């Protein structure tokens, strides 16, 4: 099994884009956290199977909400965490 870290920029907020991505996390039973960086990006990190993690990357990258991405970066690992929920930093 796998993990990602993702960073995104664009209109990547508005009222709850960070909530939206964690809905899409739960929808594919990923488990991890979401944050808004002081540098202005949103950042996401979660464990899951490869197909779930990549389908989630498409869900962020597509900018399906009113909030949408215009730049994305992704890193991937095998470093499972034992995460069993989604979490939202109060950034």
């Amino acid at each position: 099994m796998l993990q990602y870290r993702i960073i995104v920029d664009g209109r990547v907020q508005g009222v709850g884009f960070r909530y939206f991505v964690q809905m899409e996390a739960d929808k594919r039973k990923l488990a991890g956290w979401v944050k808004n960086r002081d540098d202005g990006r949103v950042e996401i990190l979660a464990e899951g199977p490869e197909n779930a993690l990549q389908s989630f990357v498409e869900a962020v990258k597509n900018g399906s909400p009113f909030s949408k991405v215009t730049d994305i970066s992704v890193t991937e690992s095998r470093s499972l965490e034992g995460h069993h929920r989604f979490s939202i930093v109060y950034s």
